Order: C-alpha cells, then structure tokens, then sequence
C-alpha cells in the first residue's frame, strides 16, 4: 500500500472520491481553464515550472458556493501510532476563494459524523480559507492515535465565484524523525 502520491498516474495511488459529494476533484496538468482570470495553479508541485506534472483541483466554474468535494486516501493500518505525519502541498489562488479542509477519519467513524459541525474539530488536520496568492504552500500535520485503521480526507469548498480553484499535490504520510524534520520546515499548527 502506497503512503505517498504525486498524482502522476491516473489511478492516484488508490485515492478515490467520496461516493456522496457535490463534485469530483479532477486530475490536471498545467493551467486551469479559468487561469486567465487569476485562479488556480499554473503547474503542479512535483515537477514545478515549465514541467507538465499533474495535480488535483476542484473545478469551480459552474458550481455553487459552499458545495464540497472530497478525495479519500486508501485505508491505512495504525501507521499513525508512531509519530504519524500527513504532509501535503496546496494552491489556493483566486479572489472569492473558498476553503480547504484535511480530516483524519477513523474507519469506524461514519463520514456523516466526521463532517458534522458537532464533531469535526476532533478530526481536522488542516483548515485554510481565502485567497493565499499565486503560489504553492505546504502543510504538515501531526496525526492522532485513534486505535483504528483510518483514511485521510481532503475536502475542498467552493467559494463565492468561479475564481476559487484549489489544488493539491505531493501528499505523504511519514513517521518518527521524518515528522520532527517536516515540522522543522513545514508550516504546522
Ligand atoms: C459558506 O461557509 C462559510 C464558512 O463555513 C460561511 O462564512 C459563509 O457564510 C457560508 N455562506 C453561505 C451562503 O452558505
Ligand atoms: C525517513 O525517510 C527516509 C528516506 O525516505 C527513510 O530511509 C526512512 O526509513 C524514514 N524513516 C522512518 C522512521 O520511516
Ligand atoms: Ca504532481
């Protein structure tokens, strides 16, 4: 089972969309169709500028504000019981940008409770809102021991206009030292 994905292949290292959401994340190469209007990446993080590498993104043209898209990792087996990390890169460029949330879902926990307002703070690894500029940022999140198998859930929320494309790339789970390193140089909480 792969613990990292650069999204270069169409099978996405076993990541799959949520069976009940508003729309799918898309895999794409370079520029988003709405790019000319100051939104979305111009290239992925793996191969960078001039590069032709692939990222995942929400197409926000023709969707409604606060509609959500979810991308789910394969199911992992207590690889969090170490010093577990989730590390990923994201691109949030666009006026009227929506939001990006990253949850850790224990397998037993149904997606309904996971997302509910009542209980989602216990599971949020990452939450960001608004325009962040034309640039790839990164995040590293400590992962809690839930004594269960689990999934990583990346949820994009469309903003108030079609200029709210969000992209992810280069996702990763790591353990131990690699975590303390990551925390030394990745933005974290
Ligand atoms: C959309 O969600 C954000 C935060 O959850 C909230 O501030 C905003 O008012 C919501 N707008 C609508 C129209 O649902
Ligand atoms: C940290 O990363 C290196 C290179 O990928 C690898 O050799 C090492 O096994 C990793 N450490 C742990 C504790 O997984
Ligand atoms: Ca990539």
């Amino acid at each position: 089972d792969p613990t990292e994905c650069d999204f270069e292949l169409p099978d996405l290292c076993g990541w799959k969309p949520d069976e009940l959401h508003d729309f799918d994340w898309r895999r794409l190469n370079k520029k988003t169709p709405s790019s000319f209007l100051q939104t979305g990446p111009s290239y992925d993080h793996t191969y960078g500028k001039n590069g032709s590498g692939y990222y995942m993104y929400i197409e926000t043209t023709g969707r409604t504000e606060n509609e959500t898209a979810r991308l789910l990792s394969p199911v992992y087996d207590a690889e969090l019981a170490k010093n577990g990390c989730f590390i990923f890169y994201y691109h949030m460029y666009g006026r009227g940008m929506g939001g990006l949330r990253v949850y850790q879902k224990p397998d037993r926990v149904p997606m309904y409770q996971l997302l509910s307002s009542s209980k989602r703070n216990n599971y949020l690894l990452f939450e960001q809102w608004g325009d962040q500029g034309n640039e790839w940022y990164s995040s590293a999140s400590m992962l809690t021991d839930v004594d269960d198998d689990f999934q990583i859930v990346i949820e994009g929320i469309r903003g108030n206009s079609f200029m709210s494309d969000i992209a992810i790339d280069d996702v990763s789970i790591q353990r131990g030292e690699n975590c303390t390193k990551a925390m030394l140089h990745h933005h974290h909480h």
